[PDB]
């Protein structure tokens, strides 16, 4: 961690890159007081897409087509293991029963940052169960709304516990 | 510089494997012209 | 040494050859404030390796296909007796235990000279305990990056104190 | 030893090499409260590895491919005479049949402390019967979990008996 960092460069500039298992989704109880992080997450996927809309027309001039943006979209969706007596499946289940609006947030456990936060709807809650391997739950939950990018945006850092 | 132009951000993407790293995918639409900078003067500006 | 050196000459020119106890491997502590030669090192292999990516195509002439170069990586393998109260082991375990990513050098101990040095990661960790023979370690690092060649680059050459 | 002890020094600095007689593998039993070595160890492996996951964009510079640590796992293959009729292996049939995980630990037993420790799960529990020798035994155990280190860490001192 010497000779003047000759070859080991140990100064920290930027992480530069983020492990998979550092980012959690989590989601608010009924009452919203606890947030609790699903349990055996093993995957984790966000989706955010805009319409385009073509604004071609016979004056358009050079051979290009002319498109506008539009409405926008977001969806999440986690897997992983599933055990029924964890208090966020509990949860989960509740929500997709219910019908019922959840509000869920995107996170980072190392950097001590959140990424994202929405307000969705429990749209797939689906089970597999192999018998050579473990059980294992499929959520999808695609947004009634906005869905705030909290690295923009200042606050938004309240985890579980 | 080979290609330049002007586009609107149709998906922005993420995803986060507990055994690799978070990575990101970006797709943009053209609004209207692409200028192919390798049949053209200009368009050498390096990020800096 | 005389009769003009007519049978046996003593002009040092190079060494045409270096013992390879002379050359061993050194680690910088969690501070990096001290550099630690692991206890006991019995043999040392140092691995790199550069990827080639074929680029031959139907301009290709001559009959031979045509290849670049491409990314390249580093490794270091590393065994010997084994004690558990050595610092250099102590150290290497609390690497390994924590992440932690080490700093270690390959010197030559009778030449007075640096051959390399870098940053790598504790990739194995292992021990044997045969009944007819002493302990014996091995480990394996893989390099996060540059593997600082000292004998073509100017300085380097601290030594274990 | 005296005279300055010129040719003979008897000064204890370290051990600087230890048999593999002082190194046992011992598990403990159904209840727990009695811990026993294998009987006949010949020979023992302890397996510690760790992933290494490979982070190389094209913002990287110097030619060299960036990665970064991963996950762990660890296991102990004990190879051995077989004596049907003892405790500790008549314990390792019973954990191999009742698929309980194993508490697991090896010991210096001449220098009286101990070096890792954990749960494992019995994966290979094998015999070869030559009509030349004494009919032998084979065992390995994978981690379900985290090794922990005794070498590093006070305490984990207990022995059989």
């Amino acid at each position: 961690a010497f000779e003047e960092n000759l070859y080991c460069d140990y100064t920290p500039g930027a992480a530069k890159a983020v492990a998979g298992k550092d980012v959690i989704l989590a989601v608010f109880n009924a009452a919203g007081d606890k947030l609790l992080a699903v349990a055996g997450q093993q995957g984790l996927t966000v989706n955010r897409s805009k319409d385009s809309i073509e604004i071609t027309s016979k004056d358009t001039v050079g051979g290009w087509k002319s498109k506008i943006g539009g409405m926008k979209e977001w969806s999440i969706e986690n897997d992983g293991l599933y055990v029924a007596d964890a208090e966020s499946h509990k949860e989960l289940a509740k929500y997709f029963e219910s019908d019922s609006p959840v509000c869920v947030k995107i996170i980072n456990q190392a950097s001590k940052k959140g990424l994202f936060g929405g307000l969705a709807i429990v749209a797939d809650y689906s089970f597999e169960a192999p018998f050579d391997e473990a059980m294992t739950y499929s959520v999808k939950l695609d947004g009634m709304g906005a869905l705030v990018d909290l690295t923009i945006t200042e606050g938004g850092d309240q985890m579980p516990g």
